[PDB]
C-alpha cells in the first residue's frame, strides 16, 4: 500500500517534541488547512531488504491497517498517512495530558479508586481491541497518555500499536517481543502469542499503579525475563499491607502462566473488583 508522498510539511506545520524512541519519533503538528493540531509520528524506513535499521514495510503496513480500523474514546486514532524515501509519517490523534508513566511518577502509588479509574479505561479500550481480535502487545504505562492530566479523573487513550497484531487464528508465532517488565511468558519462552499476553500486561501494570512497584524486574533484562517464565512475584506488605484482598485476587488471576487459565478480557470486566 502506498501513501500521500507530498511534502508533509506543505500541508502541517510541527512544534514540540513528543516522544522518541529506537525508529520514531514524534512531534506535534497543525494542520494548515483547518488549524486542527495532531501528534506526528515519523518512522524510519529500512534502507535494504537485510538491514537491521529502520522498520520494515510490512511492519509499517501493519501498523497502519491496525490502526485504520480503531475508533473508540480509548484508543488513539489515526488521522493521515505521509511518506517519503526515509519515512513514514503517521498523523495521530493528539494526546496532550503525556504519559500514565509519568503521572505516576508524580504521585508514587495511587488509591485504589484512582487505579480502578485508570484501569476500567484500559479495560474498556483492550475490550474494544480484543473484540477485533487485535493483539496489542505492547501494554505498559508509557504507552498510556492522558488527554489532560489536571483533571480529577484523567482520561486516557491507548497507543503504540507498533508491536499489534490481527489474532484470525487464535493465535500468532511470528517475530513478537516488548518489554521484559511487561511481557508474559508465552512472549518470553517463544511460544504461540493470542489476546491472552495482554491480559498478563495489564496484571502488571495494575501491580504497579497500586504500589509504585514493578511486580518482576530484575537488575538486567535477562533476570526480569527469568522471573517472568518462573512467575517470580509477590506482594510486599510494605507496599500491599492495606490494598484490599479482592485488587489481589484480580491480579493474581491475570498473573497465571498458563494464558489458558488466565482471565480474559470479558472476565476481568465481570470480576467483583471491577464489575458495578
Ligand atoms: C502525544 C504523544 C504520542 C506518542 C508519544 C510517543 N510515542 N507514540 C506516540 C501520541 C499522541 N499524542
Ligand atoms: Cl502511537
Amino acid at each position: 500500500t502506498v501513501f500521500r508522498q507530498e511534502n508533509v510539511d506543505d500541508y502541517y506545520d510541527t512544534g514540540e517534541e513528543l516522544g522518541s524512541g529506537q525508529f520514531a519519533v514524534v512531534k506535534k503538528c497543525r494542520e494548515k488547512s483547518t488549524g486542527l493540531q495532531y501528534a506526528a509520528k515519523f518512522i524510519k524506513k529500512r534502507r535494504t531488504k537485510s538491514s537491521r535499521r529502520g522498520v520494515s514495510r510490512e511492519d509499517i503496513e501493519r501498523e497502519v491497517s491496525i490502526l485504520k480500523e480503531i475508533q473508540h474514546p480509548n484508543v488513539i486514532t489515526l488521522h493521515e498517512v505521509y511518506e517519503n524515501k526515509t519515512d513514514v509519517i503517521l498523523i495521530l490523534e493528539l494526546v496532550a495530558g503525556g504519559e500514565l508513566f509519568d503521572f505516576l511518577a508524580e504521585k508514587e502509588s495511587l488509591t485504589e479508586e484512582e487505579a480502578t479509574e485508570f484501569l476500567k479505561q484500559i479495560l474498556n479500550g483492550v475490550y474494544y481491541l480484543h473484540s477485533l481480535q487485535i493483539a496489542h502487545f505492547d501494554l505498559k504505562p508509557e504507552n498510556i497518555m492522558l488527554l489532560d492530566r489536571n483533571v480529577p479523573k484523567p482520561r486516557i487513550k491507548i497507543i503504540d500499536f507498533g508491536l499489534a497484531h490481527k489474532i484470525d487464528f487464535g493465535n500468532e508465532f511470528k517475530n513478537i517481543f516488548g518489554t521484559p517488565e511487561f511481557v508474559a511468558p508465552e512472549i518470553v519462552n517463544y511460544e504461540p502469542l493470542g489476546l491472552e499476553a495482554d491480559m498478563w500486561s495489564i496484571g502488571v501494570i495494575t501491580y504497579i499503579l497500586l504500589s509504585g512497584a514493578s511486580p518482576f524486574l530484575g537488575d538486567t533484562k535477562q533476570e526480569t525475563l527469568a522471573n517472568v517464565s518462573a512467575v517470580n512475584y509477590e506482594f510486599e506488605d510494605e507496599y500491599f499491607s492495606n490494598t484490599s484482598a479482592l485488587a489481589k485476587d484480580f491480579i493474581r488471576r491475570l498473573l497465571v502462566k498458563d494464558p489458558k487459565k488466565r482471565m480474559t478480557i470479558q472476565d476481568s470486566l465481570q470480576h467483583p473488583w471491577i464489575k458495578p
